C-alpha cells in the first residue's frame, strides 16, 4: 500500500489553505474521493444517463446495468447472500429510519424493549426513541465501560426476553470502539431478538462480512467511504424483509394499483420507490471497486498503524484528554485542558489542518463524558503519520498561544 | 434561443446508437445535463467537498455555503417566500410520502376524504391509499373529461367540507395535460382542504410561481430539470411545515437529545435528517442557474411548437392513435394500431430513437383510457423539430415493417 499513489488519485488534497498545505483529518465527517470515482460520474452523465429499469432503449438498458450491477458490488463487498437484501437509500440515517418504521412499529407492543447503548448517534436513537413512543413498548441501554467500550456481560444483562431489537454501533464515530457485533448478534438472537447494525463508520474503513456478523439489518453510507453524497444501503436478511411493509410508496416499487389497493414489487425494488439514485448508486460501485483493489485489510492495518501512532503523540501532549480505549478505528476525539474545541478547530484551519469539533451528534455521549463538546481528528488511506505530526505541533502551538493570550490578558487586569 | 448552441453544451447527446446518430424523445423518464452542471459536481469533488453545518474548517464553510446557496436558488426559482419552506429530498416521490406521512396521517380521521384525479402517477396515488388506510379516511377520485382534462365543475363536485386534502398533477407526464391548479388550489382552500401539487413533470418546463398558485405543498424532481439523480424538493408553506413532525429522525434535524426524548431543529433542517444530499443539491443549483439564463418562458415557447408541430405529424400517420388534449406540455403518448408499444420502441431504438413503453407508472389511467400500455415521445430544451420528422417517419416505416411482417406470415399460412 503506498501513500503516495493513493494520495495522486484525490486532486483536493493538492491545494493549500489559509497559506499552508491542507492537512485533512476530517473524514469521519465525511471522505474524498478518487479521480476513478468522480470519473464515473462523470462518465455516467457525459454518455449513458436515462432511466432504468423497463429498458426498451440503448441508453436506458446501459444505465439498468450500470444501476443494478452496482448493487451486486455492494452485496459482494458486504457478502450478503442476494441482491434482494441489498436496498439503495439516500444514507446510513434513512436506512435506520426504514427499519424503526417498517420492522419496530409494526413489531413491537407494551412490554417489548429496544436496547441501545449510550455511544450511539442520534441516527441510531431518535428512530427507536420515535417508534417506542408510538408503540409504547420500552427504550432500554447498555452501560458502557469507563474507557468507553461495552462489557458483554452488561449486554446479556440489559438484554432480556421481552427485548425485540438490540441496535448498535459497529465502531463509534467518537470514542473510535469497535463494538463485539458478532458476540453481541449471538445474545440477541439468543433472547429472541433481531440485531440492527449502524456500521456508518465501520464499512469504509475495515472488512464487513454480514454472514459472519449474523447481523439482521445492517446500515451504512457512499459518502464515508470514498463515494458519491445522498447514497446509502440498507442490508437486511431476506426473511425479515419479506415480511416488512414498504416505508414509503410510489412508482416502480408496485406490481398492480388499482383505485384503492395495491400490491408492491418482489425485493429489493419493494424498498425504492421512485426515481433511483442512479448516478450516485453507479458511483458507489466504483467506490467499492477502489477500495477493494487497494484491500479492506490494507486500508485497516494502514489505520491501526496511525491510530496507534496518534494516541502515543497525544500522550506526549501536556494538558490534553483523548476519549475512549487504547484499541481504536482511525479517530481521536480529545479536548486540550484550557481551550473551547471550537477555538481548537477555528486555530487549526488557520494552520491549513480541518478537524471537526461539536457533539458529533452524539449527545448522551458527551453527557456521559461529562463535557459539552470536543475536537476529532479522523484518518483514512490518504493520510499520513507526517499530517499526524503537523497536528501534534498545532495542538502544542495552539496550547502555547492560549496560554500566552491568558498570561498576558492578566498582566493587563 | 438557439438550439444548436444549447444542444452543445450537452455531450451525451452526441454519438451514435445501433449506427445511427442518438434521437432522445425520454426526457419525461429523466433530462439530460449540461457541462454547466456536470462540471459543476466535478468541482464539488476535486476541490471543496466536506461535511456541512458547523462549519469549523475552511473547506466545510465552503461546502456549506454551496448547499445553502443552493437552497436559496430553489427557493427563487419557484418564488417560494423564504428558504424554511424549501426541503431538499430524494426526489418528488419521497416528497410527496413525506405530506402523506407527516401531514395526512398527522390530519386525517374517519369521514375526511383525500381528492385526486384518474391521471396521476402512482407517487401521487398510493402515499394516500395508505395515509387513508391508516386514518380510517376515504380517497376519492375527480373524474377526467374525454380529452383528458379536469372540468373545474367536476373539482367543485368532489371536493366537499369533509374534505381535508386535494392532491393533483400540475402537468400529466402521460396525457401532457396542464391542470387549473391555481383554481382547484381555491377550490380545496374555500372547502377547507389543503392542496399537494406533484410538480414533477411541470417545474422542468415552465416558470412555477408557488406564490400565484397558492399551493400549500409542490413536489418536484432535479433529474427531470437538467439536475443530479437523486435529488428533489418538498415546498410547503411555512405555517403548516412549522405544525409537522419529522417524516425521519437523526443527527442534524435535532436541537436537544436525551435518553428518551429529542426537540427538533427549525426549518428546514428539521426535515433534513443526517447527511444531506450535498453535492447533488448544488448541482440542482446550477441547473436552476442554467434553466434560468436559457428562460423558463423561452423553454415553454420552444415545447409549445415541438408540441403542436408533433401532434400535426401525428395526424399525418394512419394507424396511430395519440391521447390527451390538444393543448398541452412537450410530450405525445401514442399507440400504433397493431403494434404492442414495447415492439414500437424497441424498433425505434434500431433506429437511433429513444422512446419510453408502459404504463408510464399510471395503472388506473391506462385502464380508463382502455389500454395496458402506451408508447411516449417526450421532449425538451435540446430537441428539435428534425428530430420528430425522424420520429414519424420511423413510426411510419414500422407500420410497414410490421403490415409486410403480417401479410406475408399469412401467405405462409
Ligand atoms: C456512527 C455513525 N452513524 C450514523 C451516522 C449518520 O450517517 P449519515 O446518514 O451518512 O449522516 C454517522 C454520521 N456521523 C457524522 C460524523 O461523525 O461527523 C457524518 S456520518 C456516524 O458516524
Ligand atoms: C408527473 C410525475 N409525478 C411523479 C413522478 C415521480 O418522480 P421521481 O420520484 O423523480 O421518480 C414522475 C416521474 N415519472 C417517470 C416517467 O414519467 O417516466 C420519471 S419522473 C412524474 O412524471
Amino acid at each position: 500500500m503506498n501513500i503516495t499513489d493513493i494520495r495522486e488519485q484525490f486532486p483536493i488534497l493538492h491545494q493549500q489553505v489559509n497559506g499552508h498545505d491542507l492537512v485533512y483529518l476530517d473524514s469521519a465527517a465525511t471522505s474524498q474521493k478518487p479521480r476513478a470515482v468522480i470519473e464515473t460520474l462523470d462518465k455516467y452523465y457525459n454518455q449513458y444517463n436515462s432511466n432504468v429499469h423497463r429498458g426498451v432503449h440503448t441508453l436506458g438498458t446501459r444505465a439498468t446495468d450500470g444501476y443494478e450491477g452496482a448493487r451486486e458490488k455492494v452485496r459482494k463487498f458486504i457478502n450478503a447472500k442476494s441482491m434482494a437484501e441489498i436496498i439503495f437509500t439516500k444514507g446510513t440515517t434513512t436506512s435506520l429510519n426504514m427499519v424503526a418504521l417498517s420492522y419496530a412499529r409494526a413489531n413491537l407492543k407494551p412490554g417489548d424493549e429496544v436496547v441501545i447503548t449510550y455511544m450511539e448517534h442520534h441516527a441510531n436513537i431518535i428512530p427507536w426513541q420515535q417508534a417506542v413512543k408510538a408503540t409504547g413498548a420500552t427504550l432500554k441501554y447498555i452501560p458502557l465501560q469507563e474507557d468507553g467500550t461495552i462489557s458483554l456481560e452488561d449486554v446479556r444483562e440489559t438484554v432480556t426476553s421481552n427485548t425485540k431489537i438490540v441496535a448498535v454501533s459497529h465502531v463509534s464515530n467518537v470514542l473510535g470502539t469497535v463494538n463485539p457485533i458478532k458476540e453481541m448478534a449471538k445474545i440477541a438472537h439468543d433472547n429472541g431478538a433481531v440485531i440492527v447494525v449502524d456500521g456508518a463508520q465501520s464499512t469504509p474503513h475495515m472488512k464487513i462480512d454480514v454472514q459472519d456478523l449474523d447481523c439482521d439489518f445492517f446500515a451504512l453510507s457512499s459518502h464515508k467511504m470514498c463515494g458519491p453524497t445522498g447514497v446509502g444501503v440498507l442490508y437486511g436478511k431476506k426473511a425479515l424483509l419479506e415480511n416488512m411493509e414498504p416505508a414509503e410508496f410510489g412508482g416502480e416499487m408496485i406490481d398492480f394499483v388499482g383505485l384503492y389497493e395495491s400490491t408492491w414489487k418482489e425485493l429489493p425494488w419493494k424498498f425504492e420507490a421512485g426515481t433511483p439514485i442512479i448516478a450516485g448508486a453507479i458511483g458507489l460501485g466504483a467506490a467499492i471497486d477502489f477500495l477493494e483493489e487497494i484491500g479492506l485489510d490494507e486500508i485497516s492495518r494502514h489505520e491501526h498503524k496511525l491510530a496507534a501512532y496518534a494516541l502515543e503523540r497525544f500522550r506526549q501532549l501536556d494538558g490534553v484528554t483523548v476519549y475512549g480505549p487504547e484499541e481504536r478505528a482511525g479517530l481521536v476525539t480529545f479536548n486540550l485542558d484550557d481551550v473551547h474545541p471550537h477555538d481548537v478547530a477555528t486555530v487549526l484551519d488557520a494552520e491549513g489542518i480541518a478537524v471537526r469539533a461539536g457533539h458529533h451528534c452524539a449527545q448522551p455521549l458527551m453527557k456521559w463524558l461529562d463535557v459539552t463538546a470536543t475536537a476529532r481528528a479522523s484518518f483514512y488511506l490518504y493520510n499520513t503519520e507526517e499530517e499526524i505530526d503537523k497536528l501534534v505541533e498545532a495542538l502544542q502551538k495552539t496550547k502555547e498561544y492560549f496560554t500566552n493570550v491568558f498570561v498576558d490578558l492578566e498582566h493587563h487586569h
